[PDB]
This record gives structure tokens, sequence and C-alpha cells, in this order.
């Protein structure tokens, strides 16, 4: 349902971008494609007995920097475009905040709705089987992402260790843990704890008073929900409209983010919640707030709806969610853009001191690994800014040239590319 080929749209990001910076066509070339891809066959045994094999995706593109760092995604449309997206888009999300990571992703085509709790974890038990060659605590570190959950990572951590034999640091073979079997405090809002501290950043530099605001929320999930909740709390925001992939629930007066989650819970989507209005994701995009956070499937702003924008700041909290035609017009427009990868890039710093605390057998607190991130998305946020303000290009591109050219570097650094 995607409107362009994801992978495709990545590419055309990276060449726009690298037309503003002095990169060689050998490093280019190396650049636009994944270094390793692993397309594996998931056999699982369904609860009627039955033998189901289903297909898995393990894509790194660049470990110049250090370990491939990337989440797992459980998606019946998801294909290995979207998998080489993600993990190319990793890949700058690691560069822009300075982590010792390179890109990677990982994928499973399921609708993990349609699996039993004894389904989902001989799912993950397998897919850890079938990709143990390629993954480890200094090679490929996964993580939590769309439909998969700190209890899967912890079912697939114990597959992994039961392969390893305990032989090295298992825990911090994959990240996004749950606390009782090595898992790290402010993980759990991580990417929303980013994503806030960045409209925060962006606001300080547009001199708007968040204060009574108002913020829409695309997606109710563990990025969606937290988000909202933070902003309503930490921002002093209103959230005001919020949706997942049935529809959503817009309210003038604003919402409470806790009671929505129950509704969800209690009802299995936020539709028809009491005292809001009905609407489609494509009527929230629409509407008119300060702050508009995405926080769901890629592409979800186009030459479709580019123009109808009405938000002062975007928030791409989502892995891609706006194409660059859509990012053309939104400029256009004067309306600030976060970059995908800066942006939910908390989520990602949060998962390398998660990786950290395993690797060093020593874990830190709440209020540590909270200064840690704010520090490291504020600095990442004012070079991106700045870098965009000194060249007059996109936002966009300028994380581009803060990540890629890191990146860069590190081949040169390397041997990999003379040039
Ligand atoms: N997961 C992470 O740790 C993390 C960290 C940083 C960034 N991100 C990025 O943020 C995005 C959200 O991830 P997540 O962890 O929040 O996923 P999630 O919590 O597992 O679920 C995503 C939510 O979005 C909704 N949704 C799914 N498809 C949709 C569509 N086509 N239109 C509208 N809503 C839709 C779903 O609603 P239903 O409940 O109705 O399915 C679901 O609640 C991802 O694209 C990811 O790349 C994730
Ligand atoms: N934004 C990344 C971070 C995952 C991680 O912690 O490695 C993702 O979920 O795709």
């Amino acid at each position: 349902m995607v409107e362009i080929d994801p992978f495709e749209m990545a590419v055309k990001q990276l060449e726009r971008a690298a037309q503003y910076m002095d990169i060689s066509e050998e490093a280019l070339e190396w650049l636009k494609k994944p270094m390793r891809i692993v397309e594996v066959s998931v056999p699982i045994e369904m609860d009627d007995g039955s033998v189901k094999v289903f297909t898995g995706f393990r894509v790194q593109h660049n470990w110049a920097r250090g370990p491939t760092k990337g989440g797992i995604r459980w998606h019946p449309a998801e294909t290995l475009s979207t998998v080489k997206a993600l993990a190319t888009w990793m890949t700058w999300k690691v560069a822009v905040v300075d982590l010792p990571y390179g890109g990677g992703k990982g994928g499973i085509i399921v609708n993990p709705k349609e699996l039993s709790e004894r389904e989902q974890e001989r799912l993950a038990r397998a897919y850890i089987r079938a990709v143990y060659d390629v993954i480890g605590p200094w090679t490929d570190i996964p993580a939590p992402d769309v439909y998969t959950n700190p209890k899967i990572m912890g079912w697939m951590m114990d597959e992994y260790e039961t392969i390893m034999r305990r032989k090295g640091p298992a825990f911090g073979v994959i990240t996004g843990k749950p606390l009782s079997i090595g898992g790290s405090l402010g993980r759990g809002t991580a990417t929303a704890q980013g994503a806030i501290f960045t409209i925060r950043e962006a606001a300080k530099a547009l001199g708007i008073d968040l204060k009574g605001k108002k913020i829409a929320v695309q997606g109710y999930g563990n990025a969606g929900y937290y988000t909202a909740k933070l902003a309503k709390e930490q921002l002093g925001m209103t959230v005001v409209a919020v949706s997942d992939s049935r529809g959503g629930i817009y309210n003038p007066d604003g919402l409470d983010p806790d009671e929505v989650l129950k509704w969800k819970r209690e009802h299995g989507s936020v539709k028809d919640f009491p005292g809001a209005t009905n609407i489609t994701n494509e009527e929230l995009l629409e509407l008119e707030v300060d702050v508009l956070a995405p926080a769901a499937i890629e592409e979800v702003i186009t030459e479709k709806n580019a123009d109808n924008i009405k938000a002062k700041i975007v928030a791409e909290v989502a892995n891609g969610p706006v194409t660059p035609e859509a990012d053309d017009i939104l400029r256009e427009k004067g309306i600030l853009q976060i970059p995908d990868f800066l942006c939910n890039a908390g989520g990602v710093t949060v998962s390398y001191f998660e990786w950290v605390q395993n690797i060093n057998g020593y874990y830190w607190t709440e209020e540590e690994v909270r200064e840690k991130l704010d520090k490291k998305m504020t600095k990442a946020f004012w070079e991106v800014y700045n870098t965009h303000k000194d060249k007059n290009i996109h936002m966009r591109d300028a994380a581009y040239v803060v990540a890629v050219s890191r990146v860069y570097q590190a081949m040169k650094d390397r041997g990999w590319v003379k040039k």
C-alpha cells in the first residue's frame, strides 16, 4: 500500500542529500547498497500441529562505525525492500547521535494478531535459530519494532543464550528487554522521550511556547501513546487527536492518554471513545494543530496531502513517514520538520545505553539515563539545526550531512574506500 518503493525512496534521499556534500563516487555506491542481506525460512509448529514456514529478513547495511543496530518488525505487508530501507535509515540514525553502531534491521512477514502466545514464542525462537550466525553482542543487536515488544525480546534473548551456551554477554545480544532479564530503566519511554526533547528544542529554536498548544499523534503503540502522554505531561501540550490502524478520535478540548489507552485495551481500538469524534487517519493528518507526530507505518505524507498539512512542527516519530517530494512541499510551506532518524533517535540511544549496561554488567539509574539521553538528543538536534541554517538546506538533508559524513569517515579510517 506504499506510494513508492521504500528502498528506492531511501536511495533517492541519500543521493538528494549527498548532492550537498563532498563524497567520492565509490563511497556513494558503497552506501547505496546494504552490506549483507540474509533471507531465511522460519518454520514453526502451529497450535493444530501443522508446520508453517514464514519469511524472515536480517539486513545489515553497514558496520563501519561498529556493530549494526536495528529493530525487528513483524508485519504481513512487510517486504525485503522495507527492511533494506529501514536498515539504511538505521545507519544514519545511529550516525547522527554519534553512536558506535552501524545500521541494521530485521523482520518477519507475519500477522502477529493471528498468532497465539505459544506460536509467537515459537516464531521468535525459530527466527533466532535461523539468524544466529549473523547476530551477536558485537555483530548485530536486534531490538523491538512494530508489532514486537519486550516479551518477544526476552524470548529471543533466551533462545540466543541457549544456543550460545552462555559463553559471553548474551544479555547484550538484543535490546528492549524486560528489566528482570537485563532490561534498562527508561527504555520503555525512550523514543517518546527523545521525540519530546527534539520537539522542545525545535520550539525553542522557533520561539514558540508549547504550553497550551495542540498535538496530534498518529498511531497509538509504544511510541505514539508514550509521545502523547509525555507531551501532555512534560511539555504541557493538549492532545486533541489520536489514532490507530482502525481510525482515530479527535477532541478540541483534549484527551487523557491513560483513559484512551484503557479504552483501546478493553475494546481493541481507540474508535468510539466517549466524548470524542471518530475520524480517519487522513483527516487527523490534516487537522489544525501546532505539532503533528506520525508514529505509525511509513509513507503517510505524500503529494496527496502534503499541501493539506497545517502543523507548525512535524515530528517524524515514525521511520520515513514523509516522502522527499512531500518534504519539499512542506518546506515551501514554512513548516519545520524534525527528520525521522533524528526525532526518534532516543529509542536507539537508550538501546545503546542498555547494550553498554549489559556488556559491562553494571546497570544505571533512571536519572543517569534521562540525563545522558537529554544531552545526546540536544547535541544532535542542535548540530542538525545549525547545519541546515548555515547551508540553507532542508532539515532531512542536513542530518544526512551530519550522519553520512561520519559513516564516510569510518570507511576512510578502515581502508574500505581510498578516496
Ligand atoms: N518500536 C520502537 O522501539 C521504535 C523506536 C523508535 C522509532 N520507532 C518507529 O516508530 C514507529 C511506530 O513503532 P511502534 O513501536 O509504536 O509500533 P507498535 O507500538 O508495535 O504499533 C504501532 C501502532 O501504530 C498503529 N498503526 C499500524 N499501522 C498503521 C497505519 N497504516 N495507519 C495508522 N496507524 C497504524 C497500530 O495500531 P493497531 O494497534 O490498531 O495495530 C499500532 O498501535 C515504527 O515505524 C518504528 O520504526 C519505533
Ligand atoms: N528506531 C529504531 C531503534 C531500535 C533499537 O533500539 O535498535 C527501531 O526501532 O527501528
